[PDB]
């Protein structure tokens, strides 16, 4: 019986336990866990009051590398320190809080990024800007009968292909300023981005969440086709360790994760885990893949 422990759900903390095990599916992110707690081990242990000494110990349980009795864990110690100081904010705000602690080395999520803004009626270029990402949320393009959306056309749109409008071409404006008759142009502006250093563990997000015109919540529900194995050639190879997707609508939705299996050290496990709360069965690779996915998790092989 090859599988990982569950985690309760009293009503509406399924936001954190799909982000946790996805968390635990990442090797590195807990190995890194490990070496910034060994600081509070030199003397005695701390057995305490500190979110990377809770966070570890859950993603060392959920991972299968600490010996666990119950078939189900509780992760509510990892909610009230987390007071006291959806699943993709919770996850900035764990990288951000870590981060936060450290304030040694930087967290497996943690990347840079450079960024260009170009004007699309005259190629005008906006000063270059220096990034950090834990993260990498992609819009969603405009689907179409026979057309399928995938990963990548999601991630050549993130890199050359993001549109903003918050800002104004100087040089469109100088021009149009003339003793004359200038019609003004639509400002249309793209971001061009770079990726710099790719991180171990790579996040990407897929922005589902919408707003109407009078500021209701809309859910994208178009699936999105995705690979075990990723490459980031083409925006300069990752393997797929954990998938978050979420059902449902905005306001009576669920969280549920896609896991591998933990390994039986370093090869990772070709067997696929669906954990729901408290309850976890087998799945295969074309379960997971056939899914509209929320957050993706993968590993630099
Ligand atoms: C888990 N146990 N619960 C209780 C009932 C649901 C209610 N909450 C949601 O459905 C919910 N909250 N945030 C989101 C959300 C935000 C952003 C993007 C997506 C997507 N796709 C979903 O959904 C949760
Ligand atoms: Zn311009």
């Amino acid at each position: 019986k090859g599988l990982v422990p569950g985690l309760v759900n009293l009503g509406n903390t399924c936001f954190m336990n799909s982000l946790l095990q996805g968390l635990s599916a990442c090797p590195a992110f807990i190995r890194w866990l490990e070496e910034f707690t060994s600081q509070y081990s030199r003397d005695q242990k701390e057995p305490p009051q500190y979110l990377s000494l809770t966070l570890l110990h859950l993603l060392k349980a959920l991972s299968c590398q600490e010996v666990t009795d119950d078939e189900v864990l509780d992760a509510s110690c990892l909610l009230d320190v987390l007071r006291m100081y959806d699943a993709h904010e919770l996850f900035h705000v764990i990288t951000s809080s870590l981060e936060d602690e450290r304030d040694k080395s930087q967290h497996p999520f943690h990347g840079r990024l450079t960024s260009n803004m170009v004007c699309k009626h005259c190629e005008h270029q906006s000063p270059v800007r220096f990034d950090t990402f834990d993260s990498l949320s992609l819009s969603i393009p405009a689907a179409t009968w026979g057309h399928p959306l995938t990963l990548d056309h999601c991630l050549h749109h993130f890199i050359s292909s993001e549109s903003v409008r918050d800002v104004v071409c100087d040089n469109c404006t100088k021009i149009e300023a003339k003793g004359e008759k200038v019609e003004h142009q639509r400002t249309t502006f793209v971001k061009q981005l770079k990726l710099g250093k790719l991180p171990q563990c790579l996040c990407i997000h897929l922005q589902r969440l919408s707003w109407s015109s009078h500021g209701t919540p809309l859910k994208r529900h178009e699936h999105v086709q995705f690979n075990e194995d990723l490459s980031m050639d083409e925006y300069k190879l990752f393997r797929l360790m954990a998938v978050v997707v979420h059902h449902g609508d905005m306001h009576s939705g669920h969280f549920v994760t896609y896991r591998r299996s933990p390994p039986s050290p370093l090869s990772t496990s070709n067997q696929w885990l669906w954990v729901s709360d408290d309850t976890v069965r087998k799945a295969s690779l074309q379960e997971v893949l056939s899914s509209s996915a929320y957050l993706l998790f993968y590993e630099r092989v």
